[PDB]
């Protein structure tokens, strides 16, 4: 199981009314692969196995929680764990609808 809570959920911000684009490329390198969306500022950056731009974004912003456009899991960089909680349901559901129809 993911953690059912973490102390950084307070930093999850409202979903833009434009919604989410799960095909959006990395804002730095432009890769289509292994992207995440930041649940604070909604910038999109690639995962550790591509060029690590989301980890970089965490480092330079301190934003805690990011959502995978592969599997809709949410990672907290501070807790170094996956987290699931009702505060993430709306954003996960919006991503699921955009990804899968
Ligand atoms: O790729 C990323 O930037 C986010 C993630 N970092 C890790 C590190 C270890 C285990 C799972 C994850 S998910
Ligand atoms: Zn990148
Ligand atoms: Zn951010
Ligand atoms: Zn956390």
């Amino acid at each position: 199981s993911p953690l059912p809570w973490c102390p950084h959920l307070v930093a999850v911000c409202p979903i833009p009314a434009a919604g989410l684009d799960v095909t959006q490329p990395c804002g730095d390198c432009g890769t289509i692969q292994e992207n995440w969306v930041c649940l604070s500022c909604y910038q999109v950056y690639c995962g550790r196995y591509i060029n690590g731009h989301m980890l970089q974004h965490h480092g330079n912003s301190g934003h805690p929680l990011v959502l995978s456009y592969i599997d809709l899991s949410a990672w907290c960089y501070y807790c170094q764990a996956y987290v699931h909680h009702q505060a993430l349901l709306d954003v996960k559901n919006i991503a699921h609808q955009n990804k899968f129809g």
